[PDB]
RNA sequence: UUUUUUUUUUUUUUUUUUUUUUUUUUUUUUUUUU
């Protein structure tokens, strides 16, 4: 049970588990959250996990959430939990801290984005500074970047470039806006346009070799995107803005590995032949196509704002080319 | 290396014909070739 499976397979496994047909199950963390399917034995492979930035010992809250799904009322007299030890003793202080201790409620750092700033500048009145207090040094630095690349003027009035970025919510407002206004995407076909846009959707956490040959084109598109991203990255560092892990290690990861998978999906090819060459499981491929529906909608909106009807019809064709029957399969619970 | 599915609004037709407008006049015998 993990996130790389198709929804139908995952719900099939859940239903079979609920009927007492599965004895041994290897599960990820998502199984514990919700998913009211208790069991009798819970075994921890390790008490540490890698969450984005490095390894970290399990918090007491997660341990309580996972271990609590071990005793079913009526059929069991006690709930057993097994912690493994692999030819090496484990420290007792860490064990006591993980197992015994008051859980703490989570908190968020309230990340500030450029889309939020651009949306807040269009609101009549609403002095922004007096609301941020109830982050101030960061807000001034971000305003200087927006004025440098001509998103706003000297009086902080939103221009045409800023209006487009206000409609892009997913991940990267400034880079996408620069790409659209640079007459990019005007030479490619609908199949090739959606193939290049997957870099903003696929995070490239794999380490497998990318396809050595893609096409004579779609390689110039790779270079153009990387140059534009590199130029935007220099502006960010000029104003001394702290960067997130995702934005810092963007070109370091292999985020272009799914172009071939998306390219053949839109061109028309049986999904069995696609999986013979894709570097990700079936569950991951369907997620990428699902996330590419929102990107096409945003680019269609930007075309109306700037008045380019050629780009509007290209994006309409792309949406119809990435729809298949398997992504609309009915749930087995219904 | 866990974790991440986003998609705005409208209902069943104004009433009475063809006309559709400018610069000033005359006088007495057939037919053909000349």
């Amino acid at each position: 049970h993990h996130g790389g499976l198709l929804p139908i397979v995952k719900e099939l496994i859940e239903i079979l588990f609920s009927k007492g047909f599965i004895k041994v199950l290897f599960a990820t963390e998502t199984f514990a959250m919700g998913l009211n399917l208790p069991t009798r034995t819970v075994i921890f492979s390790s008490i540490r996990k890698h969450d984005g930035n490095g390894l970290r010992e399990l918090t007491p809250g997660e341990f309580t959430q996972m271990a609590g799904r071990a005793g079913r009322r009526g059929l069991d007299s006690t709930g057993t939990v097994i912690v493994m030890a692999y030819n090496s003793p484990l420290s007792i202080a860490t064990f006591k801290e993980v197992t015994m201790g008051v859980p703490t409620r989570l908190q968020s750092q309230f990340r500030l984005t450029y889309n939020m700033i651009l949306n807040l500048l269009r609101i009549e009145a609403l002095r922004v500074e007096e609301m941020i207090k109830y982050l101030l040094p960061d807000y001034e630095k971000r305003l200087a970047v927006l004025k440098d690349t001509e998103f706003i003027d000297q009086n902080h009035n939103v221009l045409l470039k800023g209006r487009v970025a206000c409609e892009i919510n997913s991940g990267y407002e400034l880079v996408l806006t620069e790409l659209i206004l640079d007459n990019f995407l005007g030479s490619f076909e609908p199949e090739e346009i959606v193939a290049l846009l997957s870099v903003f959707v696929y995070e490239g956490k794999t380490r497998e070799e990318e396809p050595p040959i893609v096409t004579p084109r779609l390689a110039k598109g790779k270079q153009r995107i990387e140059e534009i991203y590199k130029k935007m990255l220099c502006v960010f560092n000029t104003h001394q803005i702290p960067l997130t892990q995702d934005e810092a290690e963007f070109l370091d990861r292999k985020r272009f590995a799914m172009m071939n998978v998306v390219y053949e999906w839109a061109r028309g090819l049986s999904f069995k032949e696609i999986m013979e060459m894709s570097p990700e499981a079936e569950g991951t491929v369907v997620r990428v196509i699902t996330w590419l529906d929102e990107i096409c909608r945003e680019v269609k909106t930007a075309s109306i704002i700037i008045g380019n009807s050629t780009l509007h019809m290209k994006m309409s064709r792309a949406q119809e080319l990435i729809k298949r029957d398997i992504v609309f399969a009915a749930s087995l619970y219904l």
